[PDB]
């Protein structure tokens, strides 16, 4: 009954630490006991003292977001804004430990606001899963590909795929062959969820159905890296993954001068030679921007997104052009083809992250139009990336990078 | 003064919300006031109710880690281990909201442990900065490239570069031309720091010195994306950035079967067709792995690293093959050429993150040998990625991916 | 001559003045020789008894002669129950010998099988609208079945063979890149497709008068530059071929073992290409085969850039897993049997050796499709032989013998 | 054995004649051979160096573009092609450059490479080998073994990368006037044999492990260079852009940025930041006995354009090609017609006084000609003249 007694009972080599909660009836106590057990295995027993753990809702975490829990990690949250986007104003929450990130993003928002605001559009929406399957011969895999490309073959596959969820709907298939191997990229809507588990479940049922028509087919892995999830890949850049978005703004010369502390000409010379030529010299696929990843990461951590998806979600091409009467105003656009995001599921099930989603008006399911909350969040991310690009690029043009962060 | 009064003064004097801490005495109250000012601008005024802010040390955060602070975001931290690596045992902290991640990584550690442990080696260590400068003509930039390629030219540059720090020591230069533009990749050690600020500071000094020899040289940007920082780039994959690490282990056939629920043969087939052929089909540069990004991200967030660096720090090639007298055992290796990490600076200045660094035995500076703590952390990251790769690949091979996520995610 | 040098007349306009193609070439050679450091240089560059009338207006300008490229033959290549004698134009010693060796291994193994997976040449122009919100509108428009229909009608009206199949539209702010993919009969199709694109864009401009057409090619095709889009989406013909080589053949013909071949294939064509940061280059030397057949058959040799895209795979097969299974997948073979260099006689001769010259009157596209299958199958033969030489340590030795 | 005909018979020509007769019987259309030329060609120089099982030769039309005014010299550039408009377009670009006062170029680097794959029992062992290779002493003994195989192959550096227990070693070496693949391969084989003496547990898997990288697109070639890395530039007068190129400097720049930078980025290109460098490279290569299959990496190029002059009306242009694989001795350059084209450029054979200078000069000509090609095509694209020019010169 006491923690000490429980620690002894467990230590009889009888019970693994990860099973503590399913033994006691209070999540926090399981965490407390795991911490005690862990302490005696550390070269510095008192190192956990500064890792917080009390008064946190572990009931929402267990069975959904983390195992073998020992506490939580507080990440400072700052706010940038208002971000004037599509005739609305957003106060953007950003979780980071990088000094100057929030300040810089706030400054970009200020330049956009004084510039009359930004406009964005969602160009596409579809999470993907790319399993790898194999047939006895390439002649066979070629036949399966041809079958999948017929309207009836696709129809059969879509029915099986769509049956696994209320929101997952198969839009298309991109099939690629490597000898007897066949990589099938399933692309589907997923309501307001980022959709990975949903799409994977749909894929699983669709492959089972395909097997009925081709019993010789061997499913090697539900993910054959053709999705592509959490690894850099030209396929995400070119075909899109999740939400594809574009945003733009014109910053008046006076604003570029007073808020950004530079000139339109200087910003354009840096953008072309850094974000286009520089990224090209570095052999980048999708990295034609200054720091989209910083903004994507901060918003993702703050809003319960999958931070590991910053790998592909940060894909962005930032463009700048002289505009206006005397070509002294700055036109800027950011195009992000693969923002993997959601307002339902995963980390968005937790209360603090729901608070940040509420701050933006996109928490949970959009009752009146499924998928609209996720689309709106993707639009906010793209616009905030643009605000960040504006400020960092201005700092680089003026020579202010080092002097601040 | 009261909260209402402080607010009225703010609005009235049109005062920046970000300057509140310089106005009030206590940091927490400034955050409270900021939250109050913000609540009035929200469509849902009660939004901040469940966003915590009390009892946190904001003094360490201000002027170093975040601005316009409205609270903190708690990320669950779990533990995977022991990770048996280089004759040592590590208890690895992982901050995540992805169910199954800690369980899977823990399973991989268990497999590695029953197999006698993993071995790792740091192959290179050097953070980089790649500014872009321009000359009047390409014939001029070609001259500058030649000059930087001389032992004497490199000497003068190294001298200026190193003068900015007790730890930043320039190791080499990689210079490339694009017409009249010249991209110079400075590569330098940085003690136990990730080094981005340190290196940028040294680069700025070296460029000023370069300018004394070539006054017609225009310095366009201290970062010309040739570093490359926080964007996918072949240069990081091929030349490395930060720490280049390799690790390996052999998992006995019995362990692959009982712990991983599959076979060495199935593991190899999935690895080759997914991590090699699959990534090739997808057009990946550096993504020849299953989920290195998951492990990298979780450890980074737990240990005060820069999570946005997951972009390049996640580069990894995971390889598997048959081993042992009967070729029944599973040999696995993970090679990560660009792990950007540090144990001093940035978020590692915060106490909770120092707690996770302390669990690993790598918090702060290694006074006896600057850089040893950061190197050790890089080894732990590579070994943990390897544990994670082992478990996910096994789940993919056995058809357990979706099922496991239905239970824990 | 004194005339030309006086009036400063350009050498390229010589054929107009003269009434003989060959005499125009002769006089151009004389003018050129005077300007050279060594005037006797042109002596060994042949020009006589060649039909310049076929070249003029179709294949080359300011002509001074022709360059003979040695042509060798490899085969029989036993593919899809047919046997081919493949002509290869090259100056690289060992290439024909090695390819011939691969054909022999394939033949003793019972032959190769191939399939054409897709067929569509592309053109990717770049256009721009005043704003990104405007370009997004055009992209949505092109994605409606009605929008696509009007664009297709305009495109297809420029030709009896070019038939638009699909569009892939992508945005970069206010810029819009539109990848037109179209069948092209037996032609490689670049001119046909560019013509169709030009007409299609004019039609789109009727609907969006604020649209500026920047360039008929905005590099989103992509033609003659390495690009992930060709590797991923295909371009021209996507083909796959395979074969199983008996263990005994691998030892006797290839001088190696199935295990050694597999180990080299995985660590070189997969792991090494990944270490090198390759997109589409998961093979040993597909480019050598493609180039040699292309030059021999009047193809556009500059398209070796993307046509060479290939992933070569190897695995153990058979009763005791001692036989060698091999497959080569080429998603972007840009090829044709009508148009361009295929209008010339010697190159038509090489196409005729393969039985694919000119138009397949009863089913346009069949001759080009067959040629694409032969290319893929020949690449596979070449892949087998070079990989065996690499596994056994024979590369440098063979080149000292046949390539020096 | 048909390929041994020349061994038994007298004349090379008769052997080709007989092989052709043998082949005839295997063709479904034997009369096709009637239009494949074979008579009166120097087969002696071909056998043992450039081709096997020879049945004749393929004539490729050769046109000339120029003069190309480059580095205070003038070159008449030979181009073998069947693409109508190519020579005309390249000639126009040359004309524009000449009227602009000529182009200037620089060779930035020179080193052919070979990237074998070897393997050790463990990654810990491969890590040790990598570290040894990174010492001046390790490099020194490897260079000694490598260099002993040639009078021209001189090892310059090594780039070693591992993937677990596998080790990829990129050897970079000078090669006199030769493109150097054979020379570098021979040096690599000896250097690996020596490395094995230091590390007996090392398995040499393949002399080429695709880390070179030869004839496959690869970021390593783009970033580190291969063969010759060259840059070229010129300024075209406003009146010339208008009169010769039929366009404006502003239109040129706009097309260049949006096609060659943005468009190539959209397509996911690594090294393809140009309009048609591959066309020029391929035509010169075929005419000059180069290895046309190397157009894969030799074509790598970034083309840049900016405004110049008092009112920004002149056009500045530069082309940067980091991986031109080329040579003036060896391979196809052993044949007479291709030697005639190399002689046209003044770079045929060995530069006896300074080995390496003829190949370096040829690489500069290639970069300069690509730049002339880029200028003309970009102008045609900006002006809307592409399709029209090809209907005129590239269609029977
Ligand atoms: C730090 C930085 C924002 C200061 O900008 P500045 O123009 O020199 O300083 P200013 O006092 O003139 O303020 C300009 C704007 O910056 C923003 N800003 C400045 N300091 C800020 C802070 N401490 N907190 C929040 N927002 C801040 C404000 O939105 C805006 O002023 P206003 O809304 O009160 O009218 C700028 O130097 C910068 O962004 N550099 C770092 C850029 C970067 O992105 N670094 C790499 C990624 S972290
Ligand atoms: C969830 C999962 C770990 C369960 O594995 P399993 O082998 O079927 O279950 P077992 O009960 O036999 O446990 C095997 C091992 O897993 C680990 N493990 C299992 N459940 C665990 C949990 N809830 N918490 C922590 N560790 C756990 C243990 O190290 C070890 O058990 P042990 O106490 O005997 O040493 C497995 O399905 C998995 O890893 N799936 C892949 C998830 C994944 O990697 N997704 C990728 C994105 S994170
Ligand atoms: C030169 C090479 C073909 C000789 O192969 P080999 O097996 O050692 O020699 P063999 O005498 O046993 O002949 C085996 C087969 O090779 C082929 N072959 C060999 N020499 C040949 C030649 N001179 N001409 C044409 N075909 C030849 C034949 O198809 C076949 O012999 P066969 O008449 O009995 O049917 C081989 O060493 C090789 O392929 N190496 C170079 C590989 C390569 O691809 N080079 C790099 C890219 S070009
Ligand atoms: C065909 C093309 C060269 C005609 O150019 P143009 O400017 O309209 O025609 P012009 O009569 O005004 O001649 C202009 C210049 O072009 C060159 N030129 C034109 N026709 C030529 C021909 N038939 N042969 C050789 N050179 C020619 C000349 O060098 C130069 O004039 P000059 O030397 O007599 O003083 C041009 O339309 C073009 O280059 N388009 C094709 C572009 C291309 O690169 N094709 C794609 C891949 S090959
Ligand atoms: N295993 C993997 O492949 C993988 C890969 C990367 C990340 N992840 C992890 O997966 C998690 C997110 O997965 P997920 O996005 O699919 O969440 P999920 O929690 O697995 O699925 C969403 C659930 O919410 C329900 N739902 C209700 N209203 C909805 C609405 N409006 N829109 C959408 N869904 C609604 C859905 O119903 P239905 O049951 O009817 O669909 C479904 O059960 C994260 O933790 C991430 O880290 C997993
Ligand atoms: N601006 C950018 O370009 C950029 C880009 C990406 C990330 N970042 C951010 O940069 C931050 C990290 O920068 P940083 O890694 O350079 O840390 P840093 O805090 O800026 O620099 C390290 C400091 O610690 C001192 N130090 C003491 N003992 C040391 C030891 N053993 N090893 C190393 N340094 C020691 C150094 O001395 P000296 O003064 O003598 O050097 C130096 O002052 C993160 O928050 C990250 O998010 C910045
Ligand atoms: N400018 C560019 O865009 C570009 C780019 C790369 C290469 N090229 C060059 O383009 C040339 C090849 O162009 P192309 O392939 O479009 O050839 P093409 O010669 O321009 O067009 C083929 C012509 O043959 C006719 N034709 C008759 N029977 C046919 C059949 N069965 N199949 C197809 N066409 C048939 C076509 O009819 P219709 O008139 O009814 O269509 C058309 O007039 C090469 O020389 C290449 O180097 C050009
Ligand atoms: N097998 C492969 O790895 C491979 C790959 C791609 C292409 N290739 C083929 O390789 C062939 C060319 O190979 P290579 O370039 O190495 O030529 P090479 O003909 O194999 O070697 C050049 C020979 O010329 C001698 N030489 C005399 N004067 C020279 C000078 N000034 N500069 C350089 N060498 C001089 C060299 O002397 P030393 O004996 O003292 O060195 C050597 O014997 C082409 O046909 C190409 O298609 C082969
Ligand atoms: C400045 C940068 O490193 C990002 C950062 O400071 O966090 C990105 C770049 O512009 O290269
Ligand atoms: C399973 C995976 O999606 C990662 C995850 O679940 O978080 C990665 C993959 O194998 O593609
Ligand atoms: C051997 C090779 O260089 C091609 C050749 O010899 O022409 C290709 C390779 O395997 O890297
Ligand atoms: C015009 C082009 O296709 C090349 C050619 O016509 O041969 C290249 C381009 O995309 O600009």
């Amino acid at each position: 009954l006491s923690d000490a007694e429980i620690i002894q009972l467990v230590n009889a080599k009888h019970i693994p630490a990860y099973k503590l909660e399913t033994l006691i009836e209070t999540h926090e106590r399981g965490v407390s006991i795991r911490r005690q057990l862990l302490s005696k295995k550390l070269s510095e027993p008192s190192s956990l003292q500064y890792l917080p753990y009390r008064d946190y809702n572990y009931s929402l975490v267990m069975g959904a977001c983390c195992e073998n829990v020992i506490g939580y990690m507080p990440i400072p949250v700052g706010v940038a804004g208002p971000l004037c986007l599509d005739e609305k104003e957003f106060q953007v929450p950003m979780a980071t430990t990088e000094g100057c990130l929030v300040a810089s993003t706030n400054r970009g928002c200020r330049a956009i606001g004084l510039g009359g605001g930004a406009s964005s559009r969602v160009l596409a929406d579809g999470m993907t899963r790319g399993p790898v399957v194999r047939l006895p011969r390439a002649c066979d895999s070629a036949e399966v590909k041809a079958w999948l490309e017929t309207s009836e073959g696709f129809a059969v596959i879509k029915e099986a795929f769509d049956s696994t969820s209320r929101f997952a709907r198969l839009q298309k298939l991109h099939t690629s062959i490597a000898g007897r191997n066949l990589y099938i990229r399933f692309q589907s809507r997923s309501g307001d969820a980022m959709g990975m588990n949903m799409i994977s479940k749909g894929t699983e049922k669709a492959l089972s159905k395909l097997h009925e028509y081709f019993p010789e087919m061997q499913i090697l892995a539900v993910s054959g890296n053709y999705c592509t999830d959490k690894k850099p890949a030209a396929i995400n850049w070119i075909e899109g993954r999740g939400k594809s978005v574009v945003c733009e703004a014109v910053i008046p010369a006076k604003v570029v001068r007073e808020v950004l502390k530079t000139t339109t000409e200087a910003m354009i010379e840096v953008n072309i030679n850094k974000n286009l030529v520089g990224s090209a010299m570095a052999g980048s696929i999708g990295g034609y921007n200054a720091h989209a990843a910083n903004i994507v990461t901060a918003i993702y951590i703050a809003c319960g997104q999958d931070a590991a998806q910053n790998v592909g979600s940060s894909n962005c091409i930032t463009l700048m052009e002289a505009s206006g009467p005397t070509n002294e105003d700055l036109y800027i656009s950011c195009t992000m083809p693969s923002i993997e995001i959601g307002t339902v599921g995963g980390g968005t099930n937790l209360l603090p992250q729901q608070a940040c989603l509420q701050m933006l008006g996109v928490q949970g399911a959009c009752k009146d139009n499924p998928g609209e909350n996720a689309r709106q969040l993707a639009r906010i991310v793209c616009g905030t990336v643009m605000a960040g690009e504006l400020s960092l690029m201005a700092a680089l043009a003026a020579g202010h990078l080092v002097k601040s962060h």
